[PDB]
């Protein structure tokens, strides 16, 4: 379509021509439309072919989580509360303007539970959701029992060397090793059918309760509602001294309330899992946004019958390839504990599933392919056990970072063994580091369980907020989570986590969509979908992002580390990804090959690529295991493009002429309120970043047919910006030239900003020419003005004459485009702006042309141009020329 869809608010989509202007009544209440209530709310846009996808959800939502029985989640359906989300494709039905009518409604029903299922939901806890306002030292949580108290006791490190041997953990150096963290203190930790709290701690190694939920109810939520209160007024507002208070930033990322109380986690799950779209030729695949975790997405088939539940496909069902086997082992292995012959000892380990929750980035598809990307959100076990057991209310995490001496290769150095079964980092001192070597047999790891303990002990499954597995407050973690553990004697290098910060792609066939579609609809127990075109990647926080980190040497821990994160976010050591988005690169290939495309996500401090073999449809490979998969890169950002607050994400878009991600940024996208619960002043304006391919691509001749270098991305914070505006709108017209729909009060103004060598700068002239319009829908034509349609000059019909043209006929000056050329001269209002001439006979003797000029997007528009069928009666000249022989 030769327009563009801009979403007005939560429920109205307004069709707009290249001239940023609105076609007349094209705007539409698609929520209405969907016959959907008001409570309803667009979550998400696509076209598809021709059709218009769009993605509800509603603010009445209302999950409940029940144990017992076995259809354990299902929706509250007293009151208003059965208000599942939907997906919905409309078509246009109009020749001229714009009609949309609604073609096909597709229900997103509730996960089932297997029985075995249900038996890792009962004691399922999650962590709050990170916010805008976490700190560092508000996730930090306290240390939990070292690698030797949990295994021998009361009985110090002198009994280790010798009894290491008869726990399985022989040569192991580390009997100070964490086994995790405390769940007493800190973020609040919660089951699916209790709800977070509006408070976070700002020591979350002193100021919260963790997964106490009891605690926190009596004693300490008084604390926290008296120190940091609601704004309401009259003012009120108190010290802040112990906990943040961040109810409106939790509305704003999509949690969920009655009055001043979040609904329920299981709530707040559903209502994030149903963000994203993306469409192929058979499906409809939707996935949670980037602030949640989400534990499932639905695999819709666009064959379904109407009033069918379209079910989704957990991914604890979604087995994927982390790259290497020992990769996808490092993540189960601490997801909780093993052969748990127990009794209620039941967590995602325990019960034979994988991974259970990504931070989604988004999804998106190109010819019939699904791509994804995200962070593995962390989860680990914990000890649930109430009685001693040394463990009880702790985690169970320890750092999985590679061992120094290690071969330098990244398949070495991703498939060491370090960590795999459980701890073995912590500080080492001969030239101080945290992570030493890897007589009569090898280094051994094991689950900080003591065979005592065996069947006695209760192991339960957590989720984290964000990509860390290890909360604990001691110097390992702070490394992992910035990439800091470097090697020695070779040109250096990085030693990856396998846990914590890891970033996932891949790409997913249409027979890949069709198992999860049957996981999801399974009878009785779970069945199971393996995804074979993925991959993982260690993706931590820029280390720049912080101050003040102690090395050569008292360590700098989480509830020390200082943040001077500039991306919007309070803290330095979650990552973060948003707008993935896919495109087919223009350029084309060799004649035997099928056309190339990538797609690109935002994280913390970079950009990153995906790159794909197409034409067997797969992630790029190269052969040699030890340079890095090469269907991943990673582009740091500068200074200003750190700059932006990636929490203002409003849209991404590709354009195919150009090979161009726009990424757009709302500022009106802010919380209300701080977490002081002072109000937000900078919630005006926006940014947009624009993403191009770098680097050798794919097949462009015989010597690319292999790559042994990855292809990669450059983000650039493109010049198009405003603190002082309210967007509605930016419309890429082409690579020299976007067009800015916004406000300065109730106006709606349109800017046309100009690319420079790469630099977009404001032109007023051309902003003030494309906006005087009159009241039509495009620029107006005047005939003495360089506006934006340049300016025409005519010769006079003297010309004829002069020439000798006037021996020549009608038609045959209509026949020599060269010629009509010459009866005018033109002056372009931007460097290759073209125009040529229309010819029209109107007698034997007589002609008459009329201009036919290209706009800023590209395309040449003349007397007959239309946009969605509606003619632009853009007021062209027209001249007549006479004199011409009828020979
Ligand atoms: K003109």
């Amino acid at each position: 379509a030769n327009t563009f869809l801009v979403k007005e608010d939560s429920k109205n989509v307004t069709a707009y021509t290249p001239f940023a202007t609105p076609i007349t009544d094209s705007k539409s209440d698609l929520v209405s439309l969907a016959q959907l209530d008001s409570s309803y709310q667009i979550a998400d846009q696509t076209i598809h072919n021709t059709n218009l996808f769009v993605l509800f959800k509603s603010r009445d939502v209302k999950v409940k989580y029940e144990s017992s029985g076995s259809n354990n989640i299902s929706f509250d359906s007293t009151s208003q509360g059965e208000k599942p989300s939907y997906v919905v494709e409309f078509t246009n039905s109009t020749n001229i303007g714009i009609k949309w009518t609604m073609v096909k409604k597709y229900q997103l029903d509730v996960p089932n539970v297997s029985s075995d299922m249900n038996q890792v939901l009962k004691n399922l806890i999650l962590e709050q959701p990170l916010t805008k306002y976490t700190l560092n030292s508000s996730l930090a949580k306290e240390k939990g029992k070292t690698q030797r108290e949990v295994h021998l006791g009361s009985g110090q490190a002198n009994q280790w060397t010798s009894q290491r041997n008869q726990h399985d953990l022989n040569n192991n150096p580390s009997p100070n090793a964490s086994t995790g963290f405390k769940l007493t203190t800190g973020n609040a930790y919660r089951k699916l059918s209790e709800s977070w709290p509006i408070y976070e701690p700002i020591d979350g190694t002193k100021q919260g309760k963790g997964k106490d939920s009891s605690g926190w109810s009596s004693t300490e939520e008084n604390e926290a509602k008296n120190d940091a209160p609601s704004v309401s007024g009259g003012s009120s507002s108190g010290t802040f001294n112990k906990y943040l208070n961040t109810k409106q930033a939790l509305e704003s990322i999509g949690i969920l309330f009655d009055d001043q109380t979040p609904r329920n986690v299981i709530t707040q799950l559903y209502y994030a899992s149903t963000s994203k779209l993306a469409v192929t030729n058979n499906h409809i695949v939707v996935m949670g946004n980037s602030f949640l975790p989400s534990m499932w997405y639905w695999v819709v088939e666009r064959s379904a019958q109407e009033n069918a539940s379209n079910k989704p496909t957990w991914f604890a069902n979604t087995n994927l390839d982390w790259g290497e086997d020992k990769q996808k082992q490092f993540v189960e292995n601490q997801l909780g504990y093993k052969e748990t012959t127990s009794t209620n000892s039941h967590n995602f380990h325990s019960k034979s599933f994988t991974q259970p929750a990504y931070l989604i980035s988004g999804i998106d598809s190109v010819n019939d392919q699904i791509i994804f990307s995200g962070f593995k959100a962390g989860s680990v076990g914990y000890d649930s056990s109430s009685s001693s057991s040394s463990t009880k209310d702790q985690a169970l995490a320890w750092s999985t970072t590679t061992s120094l001496d290690s071969k330098t290769g990244y398949k070495d150095l991703v498939t060491n063994d370090t960590g795999l079964n459980g701890p073995i980092n912590g500080s080492f001192s001969i030239q101080d580091t945290f992570s030493f070597v890897v007589t009569t047999g090898p280094i051994k790891t094991a689950y900080p369980v003591k065979k005592d303990q065996k069947s006695t002990v209760k192991i339960n499954s957590l989720i984290n907020a964000t990509p860390l597995n290890s909360y604990g407050d001691e110097g390992i973690g702070v490394f992992d989570a910035l990439g800091l553990n470097y090697n020695f004697k070779s040109n250096q290098e990085r030693l990856p986590s396998r846990t914590d910060q890891i970033f996932v792609y891949g790409i997913v066939s249409p027979n890949e969509l069709r198992s999860a579609k049957s996981s999801a609809d399974s009878t009785g127990s779970d069945t199971k979908v393996n995804w074979s075109n993925t991959q993982s990647r260690y993706l931590p926080v820029p280390y720049n992002y912080s101050e003040g980190i102690i090395d050569a040497d008292s360590v700098t821990t989480f509830s020390g580390l200082k943040s001077i994160a500039p991306d919007g976010f309070a803290n330095s050591i979650a990552n973060f990804s948003v707008g993935l988005k896919a495109g087919i690169d223009p350029n084309p290939v060799m004649s035997g090959k099928k056309a190339n495309y990538g797609a690109v996500v935002l994280t913390r401090g970079g950009v990153v690529r995906l790159n794909f073999n197409p034409g067997n449809d797969s992630l790029l490979s190269t052969t040699d295991n030890n340079i890095a998969p090469i269907s991943f890169s990673f582009t740091p950002f500068t200074a200003a493009e750190s700059a932006v607050d990636l929490t203002t994400f409003k849209e991404v878009t590709y354009n195919q002429e150009s090979g161009l991600w726009s990424y757009i940024f709302d500022s009106s996208l802010k919380p209300s309120h701080d977490g002081k619960q002072t109000p937000v002043t900078d919630n005006m304006g926006f940014s947009v970043i624009t993403v191009s391919r770098t680097g050798i691509e794919l097949n462009q001749d015989q010597a690319t047919t292999t790559l042994d270098v990855a292809p990669s991305a450059l983000a650039v914070q493109s010049g198009i910006q405003s603190t002082t505006q309210t967007l509605t709108g930016v419309l890429p017209l082409s690579e020299e030239f976007s067009a800015v729909i916004a406000k300065d009060s109730d106006q709606n103004k349109i800017d046309i900003y100009k690319n420079n060598n790469g630099l977009f700068e404001i032109d007023t002239q051309l902003s003030n020419s494309v906006a005087t319009n009159n009241g039509g829908l495009a620029p107006s034509y005047t005939e003495n003005r360089v506006d934006a349609w340049g300016k025409v000059e005519f010769a006079d019909n003297s010309v004829l004459q002069a020439r000798n043209l006037v021996d020549k006929t009608v038609d045959e000056i209509i026949n020599t485009p060269e010629i009509l050329n010459s009866f005018f001269r033109f002056t372009p209002a931007f460097e290759d702006q073209k125009a040529t001439l229309v010819a029209t006979k109107q007698s034997d003797t007589s002609l008459s042309v009329s201009p036919r000029i290209q706009f800023l997007d590209g395309n040449f528009y003349d007397l007959n141009s239309t946009i969605a069928g509606v003619p632009l009666n853009i007021g062209f000249p027209s001249r007549v020329f006479a004199g011409f022989a009828a020979l």
